[PDB]
């Protein structure tokens, strides 16, 4: 990883596009950098950049422009794009740009840009809210599954003001459905107790989520300790039909909208990949 190199030449961006919370073109919403501008070596010094080790820094404050009224949080995030800046292909829909999971219909397997899928990402949480109401305080969202309009994966990191320690774990949302949450190291309660097991801030780790057909497993991979692993069977679940197509996010979603405008998430990711089939 090198620090004289932008985040595109240092990772594989080839397809994901930038979602960053700032409004230049003046349609009220977050702005995209696409994928054929990001790989040219974007960066801005505020929200995206590379760090002075060559990690990739997603920095997002409370305050900004969200990328649809449907939402209440910043993000500075990547979006999974298949189509690998071929524009040609729309960026919603079972389609060359996004995935299903191998449960869907063969229809859905062949029109889309891949079957199944594995996000895998090394990172640090170097900040997280220390602002704002006792139930948000805390949180960012480092990995997603994101489906039509409902998510498959979001993967929490958390830490509370008084811990010197942080938590780790996962929603999953059937389609049209309701989260149903495990926790996978300490708790996401706004009342736990400060986790002995839990991360700290700067404290390196990796997780890998994978889809096989109908079941997700998401793994907490930490140097000197065991992997943790949670699988949740998404049989249930609805996305193993024609209509419904998949993308990988990555990056910081600030779970937090009533902090401090300046208070802010930050994390630095040291490796990053996205894989199908």
């Amino acid at each position: 990883l090198d620090p004289q190199l932008p985040p595109s030449s240092n990772f594989d961006l080839s397809a994901w596009y930038l979602s960053v919370p700032t409004d230049n073109n003046g349609d009220g919403k977050a702005d995209s950098i696409k994928e054929n501008d990001l790989n040219a070596g974007y960066a801005d010094g505020t929200y995206f950049y590379t760090a002075a080790d060559g990690g990739m820094v997603f920095r997002c404050p409370i305050d900004g422009y969200k990328t649809s009224t449907n939402t209440s949080y910043t993000r500075t995030e990547l979006r999974e794009m298949l189509r690998r800046g071929d524009t040609s292909i729309a960026t919603q829909g079972v389609n060359g740009n996004n995935w299903v999971f191998g449960s869907a219909p063969a229809s859905a397997r062949e029109a889309a840009g891949g079957v199944d899928g594995v996000l895998r990402a090394t990172l640090a949480v170097n900040h997280v809210t220390t602002t704002g109401d006792s139930g948000q305080v805390g949180r960012v969202i480092v990995g997603q599954i994101h489906a039509n309009n409902d998510e498959p994966l979001r993967l929490y990191y958390r830490k509370l003001p008084g811990h010197s320690k942080g938590s780790v774990y996962i929603a999953h949302e059937p389609n049209g459905g309701s989260d149903s949450w495990y926790d996978m190291i300490g708790s996401r309660s706004s009342s736990a107790s400060d986790p002995s097991d839990g991360i700290a801030l700067d404290e390196v780790w990796s997780y890998e989520v994978k889809v096989v057909g109908n079941t997700l497993t998401v793994t907490i991979f930490r140097a000197g300790k065991d992997d943790v692993v949670q699988v949740v069977d998404m049989g249930n679940s609805g996305y193993d039909v024609a209509d419904q197509y998949q993308y990988f996010k990555a990056g910081v979603y600030n779970q937090n909208n009533t902090g401090n405008a300046s208070d802010y998430v930050q994390v630095t990711f040291y490796a990053l990949e996205q894989s199908h089939d």
